[PDB]
């Protein structure tokens, strides 16, 4: 949208507060709120910060600059705008997601949205190419644990596609919906997922960039409406033992000169060669993209080696055992799904990673192998070397050693924020090896 | 005539009540509520009241006077009239803020509102200057500790810019920024601050004066609206250890003719000699103003020598690590951001002091030192000794033995307000020093 | 551990309690040369040799410095506080219990000073060190004691013990660490190791107070 449709709609919806909205390295939304005044005078003040941007300190984020040079800048995106609907109607709320800057008026290379829309650009300016995504991002809604107070528990004991009153959440996903539309998603369903208080809401697929901003909105409107409930909602991989681990497959298409690329009508499986291209870039980095699509420590509780999980480097059709699924679905549904990647990892990098990793196939025209038609999980571990099944790494320390060594993705993601997160991530891996956890409490106190 | 726009305004809106209100020398607001009646005869005897002033006993009043020598006036300062948000629409409170004045018609050599206006008046009359703050008074939102109700913590567990459900104040800063905007604030940005349940409202900077009873009438404000809440609010320096205090940075700069006389669009760093001239008065006299700003034990908690804290004696460009940060913004935006003061200071007497300071650089033409490009924090004691890097003092006591010792800032405070406040905080210095200490007594009893 | 077997705790922490007494481990002490105690002199003032009064001169002397070994602690300052009745006033008096040195009346081989300053958080044997490093400074160089004060030192006015030349100790551990650190004789006595580790561990002792957030702090500032 431009500046006048943005004042427009403020002035006859009575928006009285703008959210000047971004992410830091780790994908944790941060904002700051611009007071809108009333009349003329309110409507200049807010076209000048809407156009300008505003300052705030970059040292105060995470993976940004160091004191001694943290003024920063935010520049809307006007195209973002949206009006907050957990916030009130009368003298409501509204938001705008920013590219940070630097002071000289640069786009600032420690910033994931800029990291992202620079590839895209890359992408559309080299193949005129498009990149759509759409993923799934699974969470839990807990509640407290009437035995301790301390501790949460899923919210119901409900399965995969239960109906109340087993599925104790349709008044809470219902509104989740209702918050999306109102935020301009497109939802496509809303079901119980596999584990005791786990759900899915799923949103049409769009361009990268979009995808990525919804991912951000997505999470936080879950979060608060699950809050309004009395609940708690969490993105945690793996919260509970025993139990599936939350996921966000990620679907994905390259679309050259506005056609749907991945589609081939006369091909094996109707999957074009550019598909196939893009698939074996997939897999060839697969090892370092989990740093960044599966980048905590709990994310490998999930993501475990030698288990029923996305770990296993092959593609099938139709078949979630390995860690690419072709769906069933043809023509301009025809996809890839990238199964490994989990909702807490920053969507801006994640998409920036994968879309580096396909095209890095589609440059080269790398082969891809056979598709694997069989239950990956029934196969010994002797059957799946021969076969030449590699799984990714078992942790997130092994990750961040393959991501270390991968040049293709150091170079998409670029110094700055490449550096950062693996210090970052490494600090964090310290701190989990270094503590003494209840497990070794529970096997070791008795010694 | 604002009289008349005073009484005007009173008989059509319903206003019931009109707080006559004032600062004691440790900047504590204070008031009498004097109740309007009905008709023309309320409104006459409204008039002689607003005009003649009214009676208290300066005795009770911390810094004030002796009991023998008690009585003391109020003469409203009618430019100060608003409506108290938080009191009552039908039949409304009303306030105006006084200047303190002897039976004798004087204004009160102990006001510390009249200490401001007497060197702004000096510096206008001088230099046809016009002395501009902006301060930003950050602050807790506190809550009762669950396991022990004598204890309070902080609101929420959410950081730097925040978004909801960590951040919890969305709700409490939005009728914050309303109550401003009522009480007649130029409101610019909210946000959630770098510790737990830390917050910041900025307001538009205007001169001293205005500024320094916004900064009163702002205070009182979030503690009133956080109540209203449920929570409680603190300008307490340093609540807790382990994580931000609350400072009140100070953003401030001279106006000649008129002019941004800090801006010099062909010097270096764009900033004029009057700037950094300024800018050398306030290092000069930096260790004795700290006794004004930073006035109480618990403010050296926060302002701590040896530790990431604004007590380097230097300035630097969008750094901060110095005790002043020049903003990146440069034209009518080019100003100095004193970084040492926090919120328990008199803001009457904090602008008095710095700006004293900055014109006794201005007149003697000092010259600033270099800037400091680096982060001084990553600086060795002996680096900075050799750069010539000083520190503020480190606790009240050596605070005020700097104060004691400085010329300028006694001649700018005064002799009444000068030696009150010794005194005073001599006293309090007293209190915590024979105190014996939580700290102490975890320490030393198993000896 | 004879407290602990009654079901009690004992503690030699200075200070324990704000509003009563703070515990002393005043220090009586004497030089007896060729087996004589040298303190006492049946002719002389107060029956007070010139040995004594040289050693009396020495304390006096070094007071400020010897503080920050015989009083180690944060808490010793809440004891041993400037400005309130208190073991602070550098003087020595007769069987007056107002000054930071008292001689008590007994004389004869029970001749000696008691210094009153030290607490029992202090490491005797550097406690010991620096006292007599200190007297003996004063032995060695004939140092000339001042008059003792007879008068009530707690109810003189500041002015009045200005003029006196009544100085008093350091207020605060920091304060006496660096009163310490320019004390030749002191750092000698103890030596470079234990001197520059003391300084280094009490210099911590003291950051780790004063970024503290005290009960005092909070009671007094958390309404502003
Ligand atoms: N051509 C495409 N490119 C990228 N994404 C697409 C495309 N077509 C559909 N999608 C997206 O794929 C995502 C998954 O859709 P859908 O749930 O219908 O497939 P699915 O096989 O049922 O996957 P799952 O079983 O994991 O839920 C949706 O966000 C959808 O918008
Ligand atoms: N020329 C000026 N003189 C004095 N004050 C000013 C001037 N221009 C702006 N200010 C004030 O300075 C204050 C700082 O506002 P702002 O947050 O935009 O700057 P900032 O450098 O980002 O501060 P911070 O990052 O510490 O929050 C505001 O109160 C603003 O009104
Ligand atoms: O339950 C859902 O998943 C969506 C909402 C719904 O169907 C309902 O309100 O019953
Ligand atoms: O949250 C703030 O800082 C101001 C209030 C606001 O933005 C809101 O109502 O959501
Ligand atoms: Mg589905």
């Amino acid at each position: 949208s431009t500046v006048e449709q943005v004042l427009e709609y403020v002035k006859s919806n009575n928006v009285k507060f703008m959210r000047f909205q971004f992410v830091d390295i780790l994908g944790v939304p941060k904002n700051v709120a611009f007071p809108i005044k009333a009349g003329e005078k309110g409507i200049e003040e807010l076209r000048d910060v809407l156009e300008n941007g505003l300052y705030f300190d970059g040292s105060s984020i995470e993976g940004f600059v160091g004191i001694n040079e943290s003024d920063m800048m935010l520049k809307p995106d006007l195209s973002t705008f949206s009006v907050l609907p957990w916030r009130p109607s009368e003298k409501s709320v509204a938001r705008v997601i920013c590219d940070v800057y630097t002071t000289k008026g640069k786009p600032f290379e420690g910033d994931p949205r800029g990291c992202l829309k620079r590839v895209m650009e890359e992408f559309k300016k080299e193949f005129n190419g498009e990149y759509f995504v759409g993923p799934e991002p699974e969470f839990f809604l807990l509640k407290k644990d009437p035995h301790n107070p301390h501790k949460y528990i899923p919210a119901d004991d409900g399965g995969y596609f239960d109906l109340e009153p087993m599925d104790e959440a349709p008044d809470i996903r219902r509104d989740i919906v209702f918050a999306l539309e109102n935020l301009g998603f497109h939802v496509e369903a809303s079901h119980h997922e596999v584990a005791p208080g786990q759900h899915e809401v799923d949103f049409k697929f769009d361009d990268a960039l979009k995808t990525a901003d919804s991912v951000i909105t997505f999470k936080t409107t879950i979060k608060t409406i699950a809050e309004q409930h009395g609940l708690k909602a969490t993105f945690m991989p793996k919260p509970f033992f025993g139990m599936n681990g939350s996921g966000m497959h990620c679907h994905q298409s390259i679309w050259l000169n506005g056609e749907p690329s991945f589609y081939d009508e006369n091909a094996p499986y109707q999957l074009s060669e550019t598909c196939m291209n893009y698939v074996a870039g997939i897999l060839k980095h697969a090892k370092a993209i989990v740093a960044i699509t599966n980048p905590t420590v709990n994310s490998y509780k999930r993501l475990v080696p030698g288990y029923e999980a996305p770990v296993n480097i092959a593609w099938a059709n139709s078949n979630r055992s390995a860690i690419i699924r072709v769906p069933a679905a043809r023509g301009k549904g025809t996809r890839i799904e990238f199964r490994a990647p989990d909702p807490s990892c920053n969507p801006y990098l994640a998409f920036t990673v994968m879309l580096a990793a396909g095209l890095d196939g589609v440059k080269n025209k790398l082969d891809a192998p056979e598709p694997v038609e069989r239950n990956i999980f029934a196969m010994s571990e002797a059957e799946k070397k021969e076969l030449g099944i590699e799984s990714v790494p078992a942790n997130l320390k092994a990750a961040l050693d393959e991501l270390e060594n991968n040049d293709v993705l150091k170079n998409a993601l670029g110094k700055h924020i490449f550096e950062s997160f693996l210090e970052i991530k490494n600090a964090e891996w310290d701190s989990f090896r270094t503590s003494v956890t209840d497990w070794e409490t529970t096997a070791y106190l008795k010694i």
